[PDB]
């Protein structure tokens, strides 16, 4: 096309804020260092040398050849600013030398709450590419419709079938899940002791391997924990026993609290209403124990905070059927199934404990 | 592990979260690219509602609810606000929004576009392979982009595919337009006394275009591949254009020779071996010009502008040659190429004016 007034000024200033447009497009940059920093184990190599480690011995550890070291150490300037990683020059006049940052715990194998199954899950094609086509996804009117991005690029699959049909990404939403979980559960039963306090009974809904289970359980002598959920190893424990069934069509098993550990985020207003209508009916008194988000909680409201939760939303809003919902929109949903009253408990992780009562 | 131990752990996971999720910024951004909803909000020249918006963007009235998601992440990233009319939401122009605008020459459209292709991105599916790809076997490349490429760097992909192409040019130019008018006023003392100037890889002429307005003394020459100067460009009296390839060709005599965001694509030993053929040149004494980044000077050592420069860092490795030098690198060029002196004076937009005296 043929070739097109400002002060410096206002220049410069445009110029200035440039980056902060950068800094979003190029996203994805930290979304593949990451992953590349868990496919090569970076983590766990250095963990495994047992003291900070120099470039030399850590590309050779991680097979990759001197020749390549320099931008190995170019990974390790980005990963050190994103805060898995230290380092420091001990040679003076460049060798760096690399050790963990506290960051870096939620990297290492090692830990049965690392993050490792979740990234990769959350980077891979399967759930990226869908994105390339939500802009014709949001154009598209009631024929050619699916419920989300996902099924629109999938020829019309919803993740569940996908992972049906891929049982190495399946692996990895369960390993992230049950990661979560193995964190989650040692918080809330620490922070919200108060709500199973009284309880002899309570039902997991969802609860897969059961780690959210085994922990209230152990940490709550008295409470037998069922978890219920469709059909690796599960875990064990006298007060722990499983039922299978699905949330949505089948009777949830009647306990003197119902327990959604990160559930009812995954799916619409309608049939989670029904649902909590369903255990309305059943707990009469016992109660509902939500442990979601409550988007504009204000124990999770700080700019950071919020800007992680609106990429979750965002991230649900492609691949599932379900959204972070505000205070006002859980209100609702329980006025309209029916509890007279709920009480909110701060955990953590964005997430808060929600005691809904019939 | 502690109930502290597990609350803290469970509360720095969202940093995780957020980083692996970055690409969700990256799609989110594209989409309001695609829709075009910046120019939209403008035309419609004051807040728009909600369902208004929907229609206004081609989106069915029953996808209203998710536009509503996607201009809630956006308002927080900063391109639109929310403007509030009761005690159906309705958006207007954020600052940042004014990045984003057609009409305006110096928008981020085409660098957004190109930077989020695939061609791009995929190539991080195998940044690993390659840092672990020696020379023995044959199977090595330049970078990650070559490596996922059957070989081709960005140049040779560009050359088969117009419309890409032609995203980076228009990306290139539009900073071009912002950076130089800076430029001009921030650095206005290095234009002193000069009376020609070469803009080696100066493209569409942008930089220039300015540079000659300026300091009407100075005859301007933009050197650049045929291809790139054969098209619509800046055109002035004391404006020309030549064609050549920087690294074979012998670049145009002048005052000075300024290398503006080119030197940072290519490694040091051809930048090098052009820099000794600008010091024989300039002393047949002329200055060499960088308008370039120097990654630890103090105008972009705050931690967002850090992170920035690290993600282009990055960026560079995958799909060019090239790399965001420190001082302390630059000055080893400087010295080697036979340089005798040099000052930095910062621009803005992470980036500064080297000048390089022999």
């Amino acid at each position: 096309g043929l070739v097109p007034h400002m002060d410096a000024a206002t220049a410069v200033e445009l110029l200035d804020a440039q980056p902060q447009v950068w800094h979003h497009f190029l996203g994805y940059i930290n979304s593949m260092t990451l992953q590349c920093a868990l496919e090569l184990d970076i983590a766990d190599v250095i963990h495994r040398h047992g003291h900070p480690i120099p470039l030399n011995q850590l590309a050779a550890a991680l097979e990759i050849p001197q020749t390549k070291a320099p931008f190995l150490s170019r990974l390790m300037r980005m990963l050190v600013h994103l805060g898995y990683f230290t380092q420091v020059i001990t040679k003076p006049e460049v060798l760096p030398s690399y050790w963990l940052a506290p960051l870096s715990r939620l990297l290492l194998k090692q830990n049965p709450y690392n993050a490792r199954s979740l990234t990769f899950c959350s980077v891979h094609e399967h759930l990226v590419d869908p994105w390339r086509q939500m802009s014709a996804w949001l154009r598209t009117g009631k024929g050619k419709d699916t419920p989300n991005a996902f099924a629109f690029a999938h020829e019309g699959k919803k993740v569940y079938e996908v992972c049906s049909e891929d049982a190495n990404f399946s692996q990895l939403f369960s390993e992230g899940m049950a990661g979560d979980s193995w964190l989650f559960s040692r918080a809330l039963v620490s922070k919200c002791r108060d709500a199973f306090e009284g309880l002899s009974s309570l039902v997991d809904v969802g609860g897969g391997t059961g780690n959210t289970s085994k922990v209230i359980a152990e940490t709550f002598p008295n409470i037998h924990c069922t978890v219920f959920d469709l059909p690796g190893p599960k875990q064990t424990h006298p007060n722990l026993d499983y039922e299978s069934g699905n949330m949505f069509t089948d009777e949830i098993p009647h306990a003197d609290a119902v327990l959604f550990k990160w559930v009812l985020c995954d799916w619409p207003d309608e049939p989670v209403l029904k649902m909590l209508k369903q255990c309305k009916k059943a707990l009469t008194k016992g109660k509902l124990m939500i442990a979601d988000h409550v988007l504009d909680h204000e124990s999770c409201n700080d700019s950071n905070s919020m800007g992680t939760s609106l990429i979750l939303d965002m991230l649900f809003m492609s691949f599932l059927e379900g959204s972070l919902r505000t205070e006002k929109q859980w209100a609702k949903l329980f006025a309209e199934a029916g509890f007279k009253d709920y009480k909110i408990t701060p955990v953590g992780g964005l997430r808060v404990l929600i005691e809904v009562y019939p």
